């Protein structure tokens, strides 16, 4: 079946602006939003304003949000003609610019990082408006007495990715990313550890199992970028050719650093990596499918599982790496989640879409109403819709109740659409094609 993937695009790209922090433009397209948050700072009170709310909360994650921005940007970059051919090319660049400006915020000096701001236990206690919170916002960092090499070099990837994004219409600041990501990756070689061990307010939420694969991931985009030998060396000291990845998620950059050097460096050693991705997600490998087609990896985030792994298979398509099978796969899983299994999940959009996702701001009425638990447990729809918003997914039995409180099913995330995006504008490109 058919789509109109550029209102896919326009939509996913709404869902990120309705996750802004800070202070708004004058062209803010989210009637409601308005500006919050914009106390946050630092412990010596340095401007921490703006970035993405994680998910449904307001919490400002660094790692899933460097995460979310150098998949992104990799989007932007190998599908920029699909971009293009749907009309949001230039706005998907202001979407990341607003990530990336606030990574350059929370760079307060060379080796400290701001990686999160809000407490997620007091975040999660209310249920509101952004623009009406009252709670205390501490904010932590990364330093070399308490190191995040997997967020330092998951944001020095995002600030690469971002430089090679931007060079082409904004030289100037796309130099400035360039020199914080090289600041950042030396920080992240100096200064080992795992990010959430040293920001422990994240271990219960985005905790990080492992920091060598965002070492060769940012060597690889620093790589890319600057084709400076010893950052190919950084990729292969701490790059595997032997593992094969479980997932391309905030957590695990294996497949994509194998990938990425394959594609852009012409690393063949990690394409039998790449390969077995691959066929691990096609039909007959190790991913069990729902009866109704969706590549079910496990129950939290489904949908952000499979487009994920659509995004990998597409951009291994575009450089001929079982294109046929990665093309027939992408699209199965992307077109699962636009409505072949009888309901869109993107929020928003098609048929029958979700209309309870797990969100604060979307789920509040209109100003100056109320707004607290009453609107989290009110058995109707949100009152404003989350446009764009790909949801959590079904059960394995292709189940999704679209409740705001089944948490699990009905979870929005930045993460979520980040490889989602990518793949849509992957499909637009393809329909570009002669005949
Ligand atoms: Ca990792
Ligand atoms: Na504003």
């Amino acid at each position: 079946f058919q789509y109109n993937y550029d209102e896919v695009l326009e939509k996913s790209i709404l869902f990120y602006e309705a996750e802004r922090s800070g202070d708004l433009p004058a062209n803010n397209r989210i009637p409601y939003r308005g500006d919050s948050a914009l106390g946050d700072q630092g412990n010596q009170g340095q401007d921490l304003t703006g970035g993405w709310y994680d998910a449904g909360d307001h919490v400002k994650f660094g790692f899933p949000m460097a995460f979310a921005t150098t998949t992104l940007a990799w989007g932007i970059l190998e599908f920029r003609d699909g971009y293009e051919a749907a009309g949001q090319y230039n706005l998907a660049l202001d979407s990341i610019r607003w990530t990336l400006n606030y990574f350059l915020k929370a760079h307060v000096s060379d080796n400290e990082f701001y990686g999160q701001v809000g407490d997620a236990n007091t975040d999660h206690a209310y249920w509101g408006r952004p623009e009406d919170m009252t709670m205390e916002r501490p904010a932590w960092s990364i330093s070399p007495s308490a190191p995040g090499s997997d967020l330092a070099a998951e944001t020095a990837a995002a600030l690469a990715a971002g430089y090679l994004v931007f060079r082409d219409s904004d030289a100037a600041f796309a130099n400035n990313l360039l020199a914080h990501s090289r600041t950042l990756y030396d920080f992240a070689l100096n200064n080992r550890g795992i990010y959430s061990q040293s920001i422990s307010n994240a271990a219960g939420f985005y905790a990080s199992s492992a920091y060598e694969d965002e070492l060769a991931w940012g060597a690889a985009w620093l790589y890319r970028a600057t084709e400076e030998q010893e950052y190919l060396d950084r990729a292969y000291e701490f790059g595997t050719t032997t593992n094969t990845a479980w997932a391309y998620d905030w957590n695990e950059k294996i497949v994509g650093y194998q990938l990425l050097l394959t594609t852009s460096a012409g690393q063949t050693d990690f394409l039998p990596r790449v390969e077995n991705f691959l066929r691990n997600w096609f039909p007959g490998g190790s991913v069990q499918y729902t009866p109704l087609g969706l590549a079910w990896l496990a129950q939290w985030g489904p949908n952000r599982y499979a487009a994920n792994a659509a995004f990998i298979a597409l951009v291994s398509a575009k450089y001929n790496i079982l294109a046929s099978e990665s093309e027939q796969f992408a699209r199965s899983q992307i077109h699962y989640m636009l409505g072949d299994a009888g309901r869109s999940y993107v929020v928003g959009f098609g048929n029958n879409p979700p209309q309870q996702p797990h969100h604060r701001s979307s789920s509040c009425p209109d100003q100056p109403a109320e707004c607290d638990w009453d609107e989290f447990n009110q058995p109707g729809p949100n009152y404003q819709i989350l446009y764009g918003a790909l949801v959590g997914g079904p059960d394995q039995n292709d189940q999704f109740e679209d409740l705001r409180s089944d948490y699990i099913r009905n979870e929005v995330a930045n993460d979520y659409n980040a490889g989602f995006q990518g793949a849509v504008a992957a499909l637009r490109a393809i329909q570009l094609r002669d005949g």
